[PDB]
């Protein structure tokens, strides 16, 4: 099946401003979370389609995880992608998507609109494990990639 949750979190930052900086996302993030080390572009431009491989360190282990990018609407401030391999998805699952979207907030800022996409094979039940895993990268993401700019004014 499908199992489709939606959130919505908060920024100070304007939504273009927050968008340029997700495009460097490969780069921020290594930087920002403890965890990733690095982001490799397995294959592709960047754009839908691409695969990457990122390379985190978890409980003193080495791992991998591997995304795919879907879909990107620099108009709209989106970028989703989707767990296809690695620790991150479970074997249950077909694959995981996560959708952001970004809104002008009502002082301005931001609303990041995070929709996860839980796609299961056959009847299998998702992981409880996974899913509060799972509300937290799409989380930690926008969190690094605002406290970022934040901390580096000038730059964006
Ligand atoms: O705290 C975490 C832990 C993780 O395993 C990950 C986190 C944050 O965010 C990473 C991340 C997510 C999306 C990206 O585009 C990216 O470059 C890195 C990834 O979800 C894997």
């Amino acid at each position: 099946g499908v199992f489709t949750f939606e959130d919505e979190i908060t920024s100070t930052v304007p939504p273009a401003k927050l968008y340029n900086a997700m495009k460097d996302a490969d780069s921020i993030t290594p930087k920002i979370i403890d965890d990733v080390k690095s982001v490799e572009i397995v294959e592709g431009n960047g754009g839908p389609g691409t695969i990457k491989k990122l390379t985190i360190v978890e409980d003193g282990e080495t791992k991998f995880i591997l995304h795919k990018v879907e879909s990107i609407d620099e108009a709209n401030y989106a970028y989703n992608y989707s767990v296809v391999g690695g620790v991150a998805l479970p074997p249950t699952a077909e694959k995981i998507t996560f959708e952001t979207k970004l809104v002008e907030g009502p002082n301005g800022g931001s609303i990041g609109k995070l929709t996860l996409k839980y796609h299961t094979k056959g009847d299998a039940k998702p992981d409880e494990e996974e899913l509060k895993k799972g509300k937290a990268k799409g989380e930690g993401l926008f969190r690094a990639i605002e406290g970022y700019v934040l901390a580096n004014p000038t730059q964006y």
